[PDB]
């Protein structure tokens, strides 16, 4: 979950 946060941004 947490990358996908940082990845989408
Ligand atoms: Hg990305
Ligand atoms: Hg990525
Ligand atoms: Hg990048």
């Amino acid at each position: 979950l947490a990358a996908s946060l940082a990845c989408a941004l």
